[PDB]
């Protein structure tokens, strides 16, 4: 109930393009957030409120964020996204 993960993006993207994804809306409700652990889907992570990812491949992929709160609480949210060619 406190801490809460949010992902803004777009539903699809092509290949090769790259993807901004943020985590700005994301809260702890007795606190701060202090990181953004991305994880794109496709192997590939990132560090950092607003983040960018480029695929190499269609497909659909599952986004997850997961912010660690000042706390040390964690907070997973995913986010799926559809690449074409």
């Amino acid at each position: 109930g406190g801490t809460i993960a949010k992902v803004t993006g777009p539903s699809t993207g092509a290949v090769g393009r790259n993807i901004e994804f943020s985590g700005k809306d994301s809260k702890d409700e007795d606190g701060k957030i202090v990181s953004y652990d991305w994880d794109f889907g496709d192997g590939a992570t990132s560090r950092g409120k607003n983040s960018v990812h480029a695929y190499k491949k269609a497909g659909t992929y599952n986004v997850t964020l997961k912010v660690t709160d000042d706390k040390g609480a964690t907070a997973t949210e995913s986010f799926t996204i559809e690449i074409k060619n």
